[PDB]
């Protein structure tokens, strides 16, 4: 038998003629048989270009084999001379005899080869195979059960991808496991390939990564200054909280923060979270990072809505700090707060999209939403945009026991080129920002006046409460009164504001007041003059009413002491702590800080080198200082997934490549980053990097992994009554770039030498220390909890009829012996 069906065997038994992922074969995959035939008699050898889809030759069961035959005969491949018509195959099924189905399938092969020769290509065949796959539940992508995630699990078939660790949802107070707080503590999975931050080797790699960022410019040989001072921690509610302990440990080891509030405050770190249980967690740990406060939502519900506003009293209570009469130090949870951030603006725009492209797929256009938003922002009767933006900032910037965070997109038109266009709110917000540096310090009292209308008073540096004498020389000339109403039809009336007994018989300047059309900064259109003077007890009598304009819907008024010139009420941090077990303490020295978010998701790509965000912030370094900003939050500077929607930094490909001249990020190059940070340092600011330990989206390398269908907590779940566990999945899991290759684990030896305690301190979740003996030069499933569903499908893995997976040895892959289906391998099969 020199010519025959034995030529269905693979040309060679290796990767050169058989598609495989880690040795495992796919039903969507292709192979090169030795030869092919269009009639059964004449057989021709393949060249290197003549490959065929495996679904012509092998199937997961007799049922699918019969449905393959039936489908192909019904969709173009009918031929009565080879026993293949719509009624000859109509009654085939899984119960049909095996040799009969094999014979019918062999005849179809000949008819397919006739089709191939008629078309001079396999293009139509490839399309028919893909179309057939979608009609089988088990072969299509829909087998993975949208929408959600899968967890990677242990299996001897995917032994390389095994793990002892994968401790899922060890988040916030659930570090130990054991959720007995009846409170929202967050969950492991968000979106993309979830990094196992429970793995000791990964925990060591995070410390490496953090050390790299903290010494960036030095280690790259760029600007020798220009290294990051701290961290904004992304997705802190969705990572094993061990890494929060270990970040704090590293920073304390490097910079000696436990002793000195000065050292702590110069290396400010803060955790992104939308769950109040994080406050408790951080307090128990001595506050290694700042807790993200929820006063933004309160500000939006009370001042920002069009109609159905919450009562003005919500501003005193609706926060991690009660500010009805806040006259103490070191008691409040050290926190950071915001009027807006990049996600808040995004959720506004991404719901305006739902009206413009109604229920449709977004991925395509919608700058029309922004044109609508910009127009709406200028209107009195706003459809979509936030009301009372300046008043929201006035409250945020005058609040005690917090580090306020200003949003780039509230100072600038965020979809324009970087810092090219100022927002309508630039004047109001920057006026309040400079006034903060000059005036706000001391105890806070928020007094309700008429169900709408609240006076928020700060008593000045060294003035603890309303009855105190001043201790500081600036006590007399410091403090602020912020008047905020949220009823645009409020009756015109007079009000009495207690400035404190330290401010008796004192002249106060009208810093900001409301007019018919907007705001005034020299009392021009207002109900009050340029200056008012307190009575003998320090009460200020002021006139107020409802207004309706683009800036104010209700009332906004701000009063500060009359001063001889330049003033600065920033309190310098102590060089010895009050507690010593605490890292951060909510006091006047922390309250003197102020964060600036430098980016938006809707920031454009730069049209020139001069429009690179890093170059623009190098140019404007002194402006940020002049505005009273001392803590610069920079966007994630990492290399991005090319097809990510916003190009923002969160969809990470390479943790260590922050951009080159040839291949910059959205924000610029690494050398530009180093210069930018040095420029900010020269202006007197500290700067922190957005660090993203939760996920890496868009790794290019595929890996054969064993997976189980899970909810966002990483526990197995059911979807419309269906589930699966221990299924083979050909997921995109492997990569990291040349940055990970060259810098991954590079500084673990140095860290071990300098700070041995990093790798002997046992983590709470695991009970073992970070492991510096393995370097992560490349990411793979072994260091991953799982992934969001990748639209590939679960039932493509080729199992043989005996039950075992089909495997192909190939130099890298030596887990098992080579065992392939008889149809494309066994000479002994074809001998019969
Ligand atoms: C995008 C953001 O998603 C997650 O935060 C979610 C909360 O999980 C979710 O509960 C909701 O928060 C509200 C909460 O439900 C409610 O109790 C309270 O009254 O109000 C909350 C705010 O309105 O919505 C937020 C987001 O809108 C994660 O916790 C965040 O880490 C995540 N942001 C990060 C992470 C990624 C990568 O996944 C980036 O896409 C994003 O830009 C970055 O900021
Ligand atoms: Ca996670």
């Amino acid at each position: 038998v020199e010519a025959g069906p034995w030529e269905n065997m693979a040309y060679s038994m290796d990767s050169n003629s058989i598609n495989n992922i880690d040795g495992y074969i796919s039903y969507t995959g292709w192979y090169r048989p030795y030869g092919t035939s269009q009639d059964g008699k004449t057989w021709y050898p393949t060249t290197v270009a003549d490959w065929r889809p495996i679904l012509m030759y092998v199937w997961p069961s007799k049922d699918v084999q019969a449905k393959f035959i039936q489908y192909f005969v019904n969709h173009g491949y009918e031929n009565s001379n080879y026993g293949l018509t719509t009624g000859s195959v109509k009654d085939l099924s899984e119960n049909t005899a095996s040799i009969k189905l094999n014979e019918v399938a062999q005849n179809l092969r000949y008819v397919i080869e006739q089709h191939i020769v008629a078309a001079k290509s396999t293009s139509q065949l490839a399309n028919d195979i893909n179309n057939f796959i979608t009609t089988i539940p088990e072969l299509s992508a829909s087998s993975e059960l949208p929408y959600g995630q899968v967890i990677f699990v242990n299996n001897d078939n995917t032994s390389y991808a095994d793990s002892k660790y994968r401790l899922m949802s060890r988040t916030i107070n659930n570090q130990t496991g054991n959720d007995n707080d009846n409170s929202d503590n967050g969950y492991e999975f968000l979106t993309g390939i979830d990094i196992d931050n429970s793995n000791p080797v990964v925990q060591a790699e995070n410390l490496n990564w953090e050390y790299f960022l903290l010494n960036y410019g030095k280690l790259m040989g760029y600007n020798p200054d220009g290294n990051f001072d701290g961290f904004r921690i992304d997705a802190a509610d969705h990572i094993d909280a061990d890494v929060l302990d270990q970040t704090g440990q590293l920073m304390d080891d490097m910079y000696h923060m436990k002793g000195n509030p000065q050292n702590a405050n110069n290396h400010l770190s803060y955790n992104e979270g939308y769950r109040s249980s994080a406050a408790r967690m951080l307090n128990k740990k001595g506050n290694p990072q700042l807790y993200m406060d929820y006063v933004g939502s309160t500000l939006g519900n009370v001042l920002g809505r069009a109609n159905n506003r919450d009562t003005i009293s919500n501003l005193v209570t609706g926060s991690i700090v009660n500010r009805q009469n806040d006259v103490t130090e070191n008691e409040a949870t050290p926190n950071w707060s915001y009027v807006t951030n990049h996600d808040s603006r995004a959720n506004l725009i991404n719901g305006l999209i739902s009206k413009d492209h109604p229920g449709a797929y977004k991925a395509e256009y919608a700058n029309q939403a922004w044109q609508e938003f910009y127009a709406d922002q200028k209107k009195t009767d706003k459809q979509y945009a936030q009301y009372n933006v300046p008043a929201q900032y006035a409250i945020l910037l005058s609040n005690k026991d917090t580090v306020p965070q200003i949003y780039y997109g509230d100072l600038y038109n965020e979809t324009a080129q970087y810092m090219q266009e100022k927002s309508i709110y630039y004047d109001a917000i920057t006026t309040l920002m400079k006034a903060r540096k000059q005036f706000v310090s001391g105890g806070q009292t928020m007094t309700k006046l008429s169900d709408n209308l609240i006076a928020s008073v700060r008593y000045g540096k060294g003035v603890t409460n309303a009855n105190s004498e001043g201790t500081d020389s600036l006590s007399r000339t410091s403090g602020m009164a912020v008047i905020v109403g949220n009823n645009p039809q409020m009756a015109e009336q007079t009000i009495s504001i207690n400035m404190g007994r330290a401010h008796a018989n004192e002249q106060y300047r009208n810093l900001l007041d409301t007019t018919d059309n907007g705001l005034t900064y020299n009392a021009d259109g207002a109900e009050n003059p340029e200056t008012l003077t307190t009575d003998d007890n320090g009460i200020l009598k002021v006139t107020v009413k409802g207004y309706s304009n683009p800036y104010v819907s209700g009332y906004l008024g701000v009063w500060v002491p009359v001063v001889s010139g330049n003033q600065d009420v920033t309190t310098n941090a102590a060089t010895v702590s009050a507690d010593s077990n605490k890292i951060f303490e909510s006091n006047a020295a922390l309250d003197s800080h102020m964060i600036y978010q430098d980016f938006s998701l809707y920031q454009p790509e730069p049209t020139s080198t001069e429009n690179h965000a890093y170059n623009t912030i190098a140019q404007n370094a002194e402006l940020f200082n002049n505005l009273g900003i001392t803590d610069f939050w920079m966007a994630p500077p990492y290399t991005q997934y090319s097809e990510s929607r916003y190009n923002d930094g969160y969809s990470v490909t390479d943790r260590y490549n922050l951009g080159t001249n040839a291949n910059p990020t959205k924000y610029g190059s690494g050398e530009e980053l180093a210069n930018a940070i040095a420029a900010l340092h020269s202006a007197g600011l500290k700067v922190q990097v957005d660090i993203v330990m939760n996920q890496m989206i868009g790794l290019p390398g595929q890996e054969a992994v064993t997976v189980t269908r899970a909810d966002n907590r990483g526990i197995q779940t059911y979807v419309n009554g269906k589930t699966y566990a221990n299924q083979m999945y050909f997921a995109y899991t492997t990569g990291g770039g040349n940055g990970q290759e060259t810098y991954g684990g590079k500084y673990l030896s140095e860290l071990q030498s300098k700070y041995p305690d990093l790798f002997t301190t046992r983590a709470i979740s695991t009970g073992v220390a970070p492991d510096p003996t393995t370097r992560i030069t490349k990411w793979s499933a072994k260091y991953e909890n799982g992934t969001s569903l990748q639209n590939i499908g679960i039932g493509l893995a080729v199992k043989l009829p005996n039950g075992e997976y089909a495997y192909l040895r190939s130099s890298d892959n030596k887990a098992f012996n080579t065992t392939l289906p008889e149809t494309m391998s066994s000479a002994d099969y074809y001998a019969n």
